[PDB]
Parts: structure tokens; sequence; C-alpha cells
């Protein structure tokens, strides 16, 4: 029923992130939580605004778009550090990937 949510002006003042340290193996996605508070004095769960950037571009995958998912997936092994950037606040998430198969 609802569609197209126009905005006024990005006024990011403060943000809160609650990452989780979990291990993934044999194709597994980790579900994280991300919440942002507008300077206008409101609170909303937005994962599309938060920018996700990880070292390994191969395992650096995120499904942030649905709403407040923010989940991520890994393809290769190693310790890909998940760096989150949003306004004046940033987050961090650790994922354990042990890709044994090609």
């Amino acid at each position: 029923e609802n569609i197209d949510i126009t905005v006024s002006a990005a006024t990011l003042s403060s943000i809160s992130i609650s990452p989780i340290n979990t291990n993934i193996n044999t194709t597994v996605s980790k579900q994280f939580f991300a919440v942002g508070t507008y300077s206008d004095g409101t609170k909303a769960d937005l994962t599309s605004s938060v920018t996700w950037s990880s070292s390994n571009q191969s395992q650096a995958k995120v499904s942030n778009a649905s709403e407040t998912k923010g989940l991520v997936t890994g393809i290769a092994s190693g310790n890909p550090t998940i760096i989150a950037t949003y306004g004046s606040v940033s987050g961090n998430t650790i994922l354990t990937v042990n890709k044994t198969d090609t």
C-alpha cells in the first residue's frame, strides 16, 4: 500500500549499532542489528543508510536493503573485518569464514 518515502534533509546526529560475533561455514549468513536516531529527536531502524565495507571484497557481501536487516554473507575464508560508517558514528562486526571447498 505504501511506496516512495520522500525525505527532507539528512541530519544524522547519533547512531547505535549492535553487531554480533558469529562463525559461518558451508554457506551461512549472519543477521545483525542496526538502529539510527535522527537529530530531529526521533528513532528508526535503518540499515540502508549504514555503509558496509570489508577488506575481502569477495566475502564482503551484505543484504542491507529490506529494512533493518544488515545481515552479511561470506564466500572466502579468513578474518574479514566488517567496517560500518554512518554519519559521526561507526560500527564493527567480526565474521569467521572457513571456506574449505573451492
